[PDB]
């Protein structure tokens, strides 16, 4: 998941190139860490590009592996209504990239409830990585409902 | 050696017979999930001392894994055998078994 809040008045006309570096071609650079089939971390770089009112182009890019070539294509696009409410482009199945034979999972990245509003700076206000890495039994705990859990 | 393939070398440093372990005693294969798929076990010599024969034994790597996290480690190993023993104590379990410690 990725709750995004964008400033309604932040355009990108300064530049058009990407390659995860052309700052002027985008308004927000966010990174979501995701896990492949061995739990290897991946760098879901996400770029928000204001193309116009209520339409932002989205570019994606796994900087944890070489496979993530210059993200010069609009992975998707977001549509907002006049109230800044995300109307479309809700989710995209995005690859994780790959490491040591671990498969490039791919996952549904949702922008549900993201908004385009007059105030604030382009930001990320909660994101979720639906998965885990390896774990070791640190402790034992019992809740008053009788559940026995492992920490 | 690569993703999901590890070469295994073995070596008995308790005796001179264990020359430089420069050959791949075996190899382990893992799937994309880091689960040991092959190279499960190898009959490996123990080396020898005072006429005692070099037994050899089946070394299993069952359930070994290749995962993103952690450091290369050993999390339980077993030596199926014993050394000499002296009767320290007597004990009786409530099931009537009489055992020697």
């Amino acid at each position: 998941s990725m709750q995004i809040n964008l400033n309604s008045t932040d355009p990108v006309p300064s530049k058009t190139p990407f390659s995860v570096s052309d700052a002027d071609s985008y308004n927000k650079k966010g990174t979501v860490t995701v896990y492949d089939s061995q739990g290897n971390a991946h760098d879901m770089n996400v770029y928000f590009v204001k193309t116009k009112d209520n339409e932002w182009a989205v570019y994606t890019h796994d900087s944890s592996d070489p496979a993530a070539t210059a993200p010069t294509t609009a992975s998707t696009t977001l549509k907002f209504n006049e109230n800044g409410i995300l109307e479309s482009g809700g989710t995209v199945n995005i690859t994780t990239g790959t490491i040591n034979g671990a498969t490039a999972a791919t996952f549904s990245l949702s922008f549900l409830n993201s908004m385009q509003q007059n105030t604030g700076a382009n930001n990320i206000v909660a994101t979720n990585q639906n998965g885990y890495k390896p774990g070791d039994l640190v402790s034992y705990q019992i809740n008053n409902d009788g559940t026995v859990v492992g920490n």
